[PDB]
Protein backbone atom coordinates (compact mmCIF):
# COMPACT_ATOMS: atom_id res chain seq x y z
CA UNK A 1 0.00 0.00 0.00
CA UNK A 2 1.41 3.54 -1.06
CA UNK A 3 -1.87 5.70 0.01
CA UNK A 4 -0.58 6.42 3.24
CA UNK A 5 2.80 7.41 2.36
CA UNK A 6 3.76 11.19 2.02
CA UNK A 7 3.64 13.20 -0.83
CA UNK A 8 5.52 16.48 -1.92
CA UNK A 9 2.94 18.83 -3.55
CA UNK A 10 4.46 22.09 -4.59
CA UNK A 11 5.21 23.75 -0.96
CA UNK A 12 2.95 21.18 1.12
CA UNK A 13 4.02 18.12 2.31
CA UNK A 14 0.67 15.52 2.40
CA UNK A 15 1.43 13.04 4.75
CA UNK A 16 -1.01 10.34 2.63
CA UNK A 17 -2.43 10.19 -0.87
CA UNK A 18 -6.18 10.52 0.24
CA UNK A 19 -7.41 14.40 -0.39
CA UNK A 20 -10.55 15.56 -0.31
CA UNK A 21 -11.98 16.89 -3.36
CA UNK A 22 -13.43 20.03 -4.28
CA UNK A 23 -17.73 20.08 -3.50
CA UNK A 24 -19.41 23.07 -3.79
CA UNK A 25 -21.98 22.72 -0.72
CA UNK A 26 -24.19 25.95 -1.03
CA UNK A 27 -24.03 27.06 2.74
CA UNK A 28 -22.53 30.32 2.58
CA UNK A 29 -24.30 33.36 3.97
CA UNK A 30 -25.91 35.87 1.80
CA UNK A 31 -25.87 38.68 1.35
CA UNK A 32 -21.99 38.62 0.91
CA UNK A 33 -21.09 35.23 -0.35
CA UNK A 34 -19.21 35.10 3.41
CA UNK A 35 -17.99 31.28 4.66
CA UNK A 36 -19.30 30.22 8.29
CA UNK A 37 -18.42 28.29 11.19
CA UNK A 38 -20.45 25.80 10.22
CA UNK A 39 -18.44 25.33 7.11
CA UNK A 40 -14.97 25.86 9.31
CA UNK A 41 -16.23 22.69 11.24
CA UNK A 42 -16.96 21.14 8.77
CA UNK A 43 -13.64 20.92 7.07
CA UNK A 44 -11.48 20.62 10.40
CA UNK A 45 -13.14 17.19 10.42
CA UNK A 46 -11.49 16.24 7.41
CA UNK A 47 -8.81 17.67 8.49
CA UNK A 48 -6.71 14.09 8.34
CA UNK A 49 -6.90 14.02 4.62
CA UNK A 50 -3.72 14.76 2.46
CA UNK A 51 -4.86 17.83 1.43
CA UNK A 52 -8.24 18.75 1.40
CA UNK A 53 -9.47 21.06 -1.44
CA UNK A 54 -12.40 23.65 -0.47
CA UNK A 55 -15.75 24.37 -2.74
CA UNK A 56 -15.39 26.42 -5.36
CA UNK A 57 -14.76 29.85 -4.35
CA UNK A 58 -15.54 33.15 -6.30
CA UNK A 59 -12.84 34.84 -7.74
CA UNK A 60 -15.09 37.94 -7.68
CA UNK A 61 -18.95 39.00 -7.75
CA UNK A 62 -19.00 38.59 -11.19
CA UNK A 63 -17.88 35.01 -11.04
CA UNK A 64 -21.03 33.68 -8.91
CA UNK A 65 -23.32 31.04 -10.61
CA UNK A 66 -24.62 29.54 -7.45
CA UNK A 67 -26.40 30.85 -4.46
CA UNK A 68 -24.46 30.03 -1.47
CA UNK A 69 -21.27 29.25 -2.65
CA UNK A 70 -18.56 31.48 -1.08
CA UNK A 71 -16.33 34.11 -2.66
CA UNK A 72 -12.33 35.25 -1.59
CA UNK A 73 -13.30 38.67 -2.95
CA UNK A 74 -14.35 40.91 0.26
CA UNK A 75 -12.76 41.72 2.99
CA UNK A 76 -15.38 39.94 5.07
CA UNK A 77 -14.93 37.07 2.99
CA UNK A 78 -11.20 37.22 3.83
CA UNK A 79 -12.11 37.25 7.55
CA UNK A 80 -14.65 34.16 7.22
CA UNK A 81 -11.85 31.99 5.18
CA UNK A 82 -8.87 32.98 7.83
CA UNK A 83 -10.76 31.64 10.71
CA UNK A 84 -11.78 27.92 8.88
CA UNK A 85 -7.91 27.77 8.07
CA UNK A 86 -6.86 28.38 11.41
CA UNK A 87 -9.23 25.66 12.67
CA UNK A 88 -7.70 23.37 10.04
CA UNK A 89 -4.34 23.93 10.73
CA UNK A 90 -5.06 23.64 14.26
CA UNK A 91 -5.56 20.06 13.69
CA UNK A 92 -2.42 19.66 11.71
CA UNK A 93 -4.46 19.66 7.95
CA UNK A 94 -3.66 21.47 4.54
CA UNK A 95 -6.22 23.38 2.55
CA UNK A 96 -6.32 24.10 -0.72
CA UNK A 97 -9.07 26.84 -1.97
CA UNK A 98 -10.78 25.72 -5.68
CA UNK A 99 -10.88 29.26 -7.11
CA UNK A 100 -13.52 29.75 -10.22
CA UNK A 101 -15.27 31.90 -12.46
CA UNK A 102 -18.48 30.00 -13.33
CA UNK A 103 -19.02 31.79 -16.51
CA UNK A 104 -21.63 30.81 -18.34
CA UNK A 105 -22.84 28.83 -15.59
CA UNK A 106 -25.10 30.96 -13.65
CA UNK A 107 -28.40 33.34 -13.79
CA UNK A 108 -28.33 37.29 -14.12
CA UNK A 109 -30.47 37.13 -10.77
CA UNK A 110 -27.09 36.60 -8.78
CA UNK A 111 -25.03 39.13 -11.16
CA UNK A 112 -23.45 41.99 -10.45
CA UNK A 113 -26.60 44.53 -11.72
CA UNK A 114 -28.82 41.70 -12.50
CA UNK A 115 -26.82 41.74 -15.50
CA UNK A 116 -26.54 38.69 -17.96
CA UNK A 117 -23.51 36.52 -17.17
CA UNK A 118 -19.86 36.40 -19.07
CA UNK A 119 -18.70 33.86 -21.68
CA UNK A 120 -16.18 33.04 -24.34
CA UNK A 121 -19.22 33.28 -26.65
CA UNK A 122 -23.23 34.10 -26.38
CA UNK A 123 -23.91 30.66 -26.37
CA UNK A 124 -26.49 29.65 -23.28
CA UNK A 125 -24.93 26.82 -21.14
CA UNK A 126 -28.23 24.33 -21.82
CA UNK A 127 -27.91 23.14 -18.08
CA UNK A 128 -29.28 24.82 -15.07
CA UNK A 129 -27.36 26.12 -11.88
CA UNK A 130 -28.69 26.56 -8.06
CA UNK A 131 -30.39 29.89 -6.39
CA UNK A 132 -32.25 30.19 -3.07
CA UNK A 133 -35.96 30.43 -2.67
CA UNK A 134 -37.84 32.77 -0.85
CA UNK A 135 -36.95 30.56 2.52
CA UNK A 136 -33.39 29.93 1.78
CA UNK A 137 -33.86 27.25 0.44
CA UNK A 138 -31.39 25.60 -3.04
CA UNK A 139 -33.81 25.27 -5.88
CA UNK A 140 -32.53 24.30 -9.69
CA UNK A 141 -32.80 26.92 -12.27
CA UNK A 142 -31.98 27.38 -16.16
CA UNK A 143 -28.49 28.97 -16.94
CA UNK A 144 -29.12 32.20 -18.63
CA UNK A 145 -27.71 33.19 -22.11
CA UNK A 146 -24.18 35.13 -21.28
CA UNK A 147 -22.89 38.22 -22.84
CA UNK A 148 -19.31 36.99 -24.95
CA UNK A 149 -16.59 39.29 -22.95
CA UNK A 150 -14.85 41.69 -25.12
CA UNK A 151 -11.20 42.13 -25.52
CA UNK A 152 -10.54 44.47 -23.68
CA UNK A 153 -12.47 42.77 -20.31
CA UNK A 154 -9.52 39.64 -20.43
CA UNK A 155 -6.99 41.42 -18.39
CA UNK A 156 -9.46 42.28 -15.79
CA UNK A 157 -10.40 38.86 -15.59
CA UNK A 158 -7.11 37.95 -15.49
CA UNK A 159 -6.22 40.40 -12.74
CA UNK A 160 -9.23 38.94 -10.76
CA UNK A 161 -7.93 35.41 -10.10
CA UNK A 162 -4.17 37.43 -9.49
CA UNK A 163 -6.34 39.30 -7.17
CA UNK A 164 -8.21 36.05 -5.24
CA UNK A 165 -4.93 34.37 -5.10
CA UNK A 166 -3.05 37.49 -3.14
CA UNK A 167 -6.32 37.29 -0.74
CA UNK A 168 -5.93 33.73 -0.64
CA UNK A 169 -2.48 33.42 0.49
CA UNK A 170 -3.66 36.21 3.26
CA UNK A 171 -6.51 33.81 4.24
CA UNK A 172 -4.09 31.07 4.93
CA UNK A 173 -4.56 28.35 2.43
CA UNK A 174 -1.47 26.21 1.98
CA UNK A 175 -2.21 25.65 -2.14
CA UNK A 176 -4.77 27.15 -4.52
CA UNK A 177 -6.28 25.20 -7.43
CA UNK A 178 -7.74 27.03 -10.33
CA UNK A 179 -10.96 25.54 -11.49
CA UNK A 180 -10.11 24.90 -15.27
CA UNK A 181 -13.08 21.70 -15.47
CA UNK A 182 -16.29 21.40 -15.59
CA UNK A 183 -17.46 23.93 -18.26
CA UNK A 184 -16.76 26.99 -16.17
CA UNK A 185 -15.44 30.10 -17.32
CA UNK A 186 -11.70 28.73 -18.25
CA UNK A 187 -12.86 25.19 -19.96
CA UNK A 188 -15.96 27.44 -21.17
CA UNK A 189 -12.46 29.06 -23.37
CA UNK A 190 -10.77 25.57 -23.52
CA UNK A 191 -13.83 23.85 -25.16
CA UNK A 192 -14.34 24.57 -29.16
CA UNK A 193 -17.59 23.89 -28.21
CA UNK A 194 -18.25 26.69 -26.08
CA UNK A 195 -15.64 29.03 -27.53
CA UNK A 196 -16.16 30.55 -31.35
CA UNK A 197 -14.30 33.42 -31.08
CA UNK A 198 -12.87 34.49 -33.90
CA UNK A 199 -10.02 36.90 -31.74
CA UNK A 200 -6.96 35.77 -30.43
CA UNK A 201 -8.81 33.73 -27.35
CA UNK A 202 -10.38 31.86 -29.84
CA UNK A 203 -9.86 29.13 -32.94
CA UNK A 204 -6.59 27.46 -32.51
CA UNK A 205 -5.75 24.86 -29.29
CA UNK A 206 -3.44 27.38 -28.58
CA UNK A 207 -5.48 30.56 -28.29
CA UNK A 208 -8.29 28.42 -26.80
CA UNK A 209 -5.80 27.99 -23.80
CA UNK A 210 -4.60 31.47 -23.70
CA UNK A 211 -6.79 33.11 -21.22
CA UNK A 212 -5.78 29.72 -18.96
CA UNK A 213 -2.09 30.38 -19.25
CA UNK A 214 -2.25 33.94 -19.02
CA UNK A 215 -4.21 33.15 -15.30
CA UNK A 216 -1.49 30.58 -14.54
CA UNK A 217 1.57 32.91 -15.14
CA UNK A 218 -0.52 35.49 -12.85
CA UNK A 219 -1.32 33.66 -10.39
CA UNK A 220 2.28 32.41 -9.91
CA UNK A 221 3.95 35.45 -9.78
CA UNK A 222 1.79 37.08 -7.33
CA UNK A 223 2.40 34.00 -4.78
CA UNK A 224 4.70 31.08 -6.48
CA UNK A 225 4.27 28.25 -8.69
CA UNK A 226 5.10 25.45 -6.02
CA UNK A 227 1.33 27.23 -4.66
CA UNK A 228 -0.67 26.52 -7.64
CA UNK A 229 -2.66 23.50 -8.85
CA UNK A 230 -4.83 22.93 -12.04
CA UNK A 231 -8.17 21.24 -12.40
CA UNK A 232 -9.10 20.07 -15.82
CA UNK A 233 -11.96 17.65 -16.93
CA UNK A 234 -10.20 18.12 -20.69
CA UNK A 235 -11.42 14.07 -21.84
CA UNK A 236 -15.08 13.18 -22.12
CA UNK A 237 -18.10 15.87 -21.59
CA UNK A 238 -19.48 17.56 -18.57
CA UNK A 239 -22.10 19.56 -17.78
CA UNK A 240 -22.48 19.87 -21.51
CA UNK A 241 -19.40 20.83 -22.19
CA UNK A 242 -17.69 18.50 -24.37
CA UNK A 243 -13.43 18.88 -25.55
CA UNK A 244 -14.02 18.68 -29.04
CA UNK A 245 -12.38 16.68 -31.87
CA UNK A 246 -9.19 16.66 -30.89
CA UNK A 247 -9.28 16.16 -27.03
CA UNK A 248 -6.41 14.08 -26.69
CA UNK A 249 -3.93 16.35 -28.48
CA UNK A 250 -5.42 19.88 -27.00
CA UNK A 251 -4.86 18.19 -23.45
CA UNK A 252 -1.35 17.21 -24.48
CA UNK A 253 -1.09 20.43 -25.07
CA UNK A 254 -1.90 22.23 -22.26
CA UNK A 255 -0.06 19.97 -20.16
CA UNK A 256 3.11 20.48 -21.92
CA UNK A 257 2.44 23.98 -21.46
CA UNK A 258 1.55 23.66 -18.05
CA UNK A 259 4.92 21.93 -17.35
CA UNK A 260 6.44 24.64 -18.33
CA UNK A 261 5.41 26.74 -15.43
CA UNK A 262 6.74 24.38 -12.58
CA UNK A 263 3.46 24.04 -11.11
CA UNK A 264 2.61 21.93 -8.11
CA UNK A 265 0.29 20.01 -8.96
CA UNK A 266 -2.21 18.60 -12.36
CA UNK A 267 -5.98 17.22 -11.11
CA UNK A 268 -7.70 15.63 -13.96
CA UNK A 269 -11.48 15.01 -13.17
CA UNK A 270 -11.47 11.57 -15.10
CA UNK A 271 -15.49 11.62 -15.49
CA UNK A 272 -18.91 13.50 -14.23
CA UNK A 273 -21.17 11.49 -11.96
CA UNK A 274 -23.04 9.22 -15.00
CA UNK A 275 -19.74 8.02 -15.78
CA UNK A 276 -18.00 7.21 -19.43
CA UNK A 277 -15.00 5.54 -21.02
CA UNK A 278 -11.68 5.57 -18.79
CA UNK A 279 -8.36 6.94 -19.30
CA UNK A 280 -6.54 4.74 -22.02
CA UNK A 281 -3.58 3.62 -20.36
CA UNK A 282 -1.61 5.09 -22.97
CA UNK A 283 -3.16 8.58 -22.47
CA UNK A 284 -1.96 8.12 -18.99
CA UNK A 285 0.99 7.69 -20.11
CA UNK A 286 1.75 10.22 -22.39
CA UNK A 287 0.41 13.02 -19.79
CA UNK A 288 2.97 11.38 -17.24
CA UNK A 289 5.76 11.92 -19.27
CA UNK A 290 5.08 15.85 -20.02
CA UNK A 291 4.18 17.16 -16.95
CA UNK A 292 6.60 16.93 -13.83
CA UNK A 293 4.62 18.14 -11.15
CA UNK A 294 1.82 15.95 -8.51
CA UNK A 295 -1.06 14.25 -11.01
CA UNK A 296 -4.48 13.80 -8.57
CA UNK A 297 -6.82 11.17 -10.13
CA UNK A 298 -10.41 11.82 -9.25
CA UNK A 299 -13.50 10.59 -10.87
CA UNK A 300 -15.65 7.62 -9.00
CA UNK A 301 -12.41 6.42 -7.90
CA UNK A 302 -11.82 3.43 -5.37
CA UNK A 303 -8.90 2.49 -3.14
CA UNK A 304 -7.90 -0.13 -5.08
CA UNK A 305 -7.79 2.05 -8.34
CA UNK A 306 -5.98 4.50 -6.62
CA UNK A 307 -3.20 2.07 -5.57
CA UNK A 308 -3.22 0.63 -9.14
CA UNK A 309 -2.19 3.63 -10.26
CA UNK A 310 -0.18 4.67 -8.17
CA UNK A 311 1.65 1.51 -8.28
CA UNK A 312 1.91 1.81 -12.22
CA UNK A 313 3.64 5.03 -11.87
CA UNK A 314 1.04 7.06 -13.40
CA UNK A 315 -1.04 9.20 -10.82
CA UNK A 316 0.69 10.50 -7.28
CA UNK A 317 -2.76 11.03 -5.27
CA UNK A 318 -6.94 10.45 -5.44
CA UNK A 319 -9.09 12.54 -4.65
CA UNK A 320 -12.32 11.55 -3.41
CA UNK A 321 -15.74 13.39 -3.54
CA UNK A 322 -18.42 11.62 -2.49
CA UNK A 323 -17.13 9.44 0.12
CA UNK A 324 -15.29 13.03 1.75
CA UNK A 325 -18.89 14.04 2.27
CA UNK A 326 -19.93 11.19 3.75
CA UNK A 327 -16.83 9.95 5.97
CA UNK A 328 -14.88 12.63 7.61
CA UNK A 329 -12.27 10.53 8.69
CA UNK A 330 -12.19 8.56 5.55
CA UNK A 331 -8.18 7.72 5.74
CA UNK A 332 -8.60 6.11 8.71
CA UNK A 333 -11.84 4.07 7.43
CA UNK A 334 -9.19 3.30 4.18
CA UNK A 335 -6.30 2.25 6.07
CA UNK A 336 -8.59 -0.01 8.08
CA UNK A 337 -10.36 -1.17 5.58
CA UNK A 338 -13.45 -0.26 7.22
CA UNK A 339 -17.03 0.46 5.90
CA UNK A 340 -18.46 4.14 4.86
CA UNK A 341 -20.88 5.53 6.05
CA UNK A 342 -24.05 5.82 4.05
CA UNK A 343 -24.49 8.87 1.60
CA UNK A 344 -27.77 11.35 1.80
CA UNK A 345 -27.46 13.07 -1.48
CA UNK A 346 -30.31 15.24 -0.40
CA UNK A 347 -28.23 17.32 1.50
CA UNK A 348 -25.78 17.70 -0.56
CA UNK A 349 -26.58 20.93 -1.56
CA UNK A 350 -27.99 23.67 0.42
CA UNK A 351 -29.32 23.84 4.01
CA UNK A 352 -27.78 23.97 7.69
CA UNK A 353 -25.54 20.81 9.86
CA UNK A 354 -27.63 18.35 9.01
CA UNK A 355 -25.88 15.68 6.44
CA UNK A 356 -22.95 18.35 6.41
CA UNK A 357 -21.35 17.79 9.94
CA UNK A 358 -23.45 15.15 11.19
CA UNK A 359 -21.66 12.23 9.40
CA UNK A 360 -19.63 10.15 12.18
CA UNK A 361 -15.93 8.85 12.37
CA UNK A 362 -15.15 5.31 13.46
C1 LIG B 1 -22.08 17.66 -4.24
C2 LIG B 1 -21.01 17.87 -5.30
C3 LIG B 1 -20.34 19.07 -5.42
C4 LIG B 1 -19.24 19.19 -6.30
N1 LIG B 1 -18.57 20.39 -6.31
C5 LIG B 1 -17.47 20.51 -7.11
C6 LIG B 1 -16.71 21.69 -7.06
O1 LIG B 1 -16.92 22.63 -6.27
N2 LIG B 1 -15.58 21.73 -7.85
C7 LIG B 1 -15.20 20.69 -8.68
O2 LIG B 1 -14.20 20.83 -9.40
N3 LIG B 1 -15.92 19.55 -8.69
C8 LIG B 1 -17.00 19.45 -7.88
N4 LIG B 1 -17.66 18.24 -7.85
C9 LIG B 1 -17.03 17.04 -8.42
C10 LIG B 1 -16.21 16.33 -7.38
O3 LIG B 1 -15.07 17.09 -6.99
C11 LIG B 1 -15.76 14.96 -7.87
O4 LIG B 1 -14.91 15.19 -9.01
C12 LIG B 1 -16.96 14.06 -8.25
O5 LIG B 1 -17.87 14.02 -7.17
C13 LIG B 1 -16.58 12.65 -8.68
O6 LIG B 1 -15.81 11.98 -7.66
P1 LIG B 1 -16.41 10.94 -6.57
O7 LIG B 1 -16.88 9.72 -7.35
O8 LIG B 1 -15.22 10.65 -5.70
O9 LIG B 1 -17.55 11.65 -5.85
C14 LIG B 1 -18.79 18.11 -7.02
C15 LIG B 1 -19.49 16.89 -6.90
C16 LIG B 1 -20.57 16.75 -6.03
C17 LIG B 1 -21.17 15.37 -5.83
O1 LIG C 1 -17.99 23.02 -9.74
N1 LIG C 1 -18.53 21.87 -10.01
O2 LIG C 1 -17.89 21.04 -10.79
C1 LIG C 1 -19.78 21.60 -9.64
C2 LIG C 1 -20.43 22.44 -8.81
C3 LIG C 1 -21.86 22.20 -8.35
C4 LIG C 1 -22.57 21.16 -9.20
C5 LIG C 1 -21.67 19.95 -9.39
C6 LIG C 1 -20.45 20.35 -10.19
Amino acid sequence: EKLFTPLKVGAVTAPNRVFMAPLTRLRSIEPGDIPTPLMGEYYRQRASAGLIISEATQISAQAKGYAGAPGLHSPEQIAAWKKITAGVHAEDGRIAVQLWHTGRISHSSIQPGGQAPVSASALNANTRTSLRDENGNAIRVDTTTPRALELDEIPGIVNDFRQAVANAREAGFDLVELHSAHGYLLHQFLSPSSNQRTDQYGGSVENRARLVLEVVDAVCNEWSADRIGIRVSPIGTFQNVDNGPNEEADALYLIEELAKRGIAYLHMSETDLAGGKPYSEAFRQKVRERFHGVIIGAGAYTAEKAEDLIGKGLIDAVAFGRDYIANPDLVARLQKKAELNPQRPESFYGGGAEGYTDYPSL
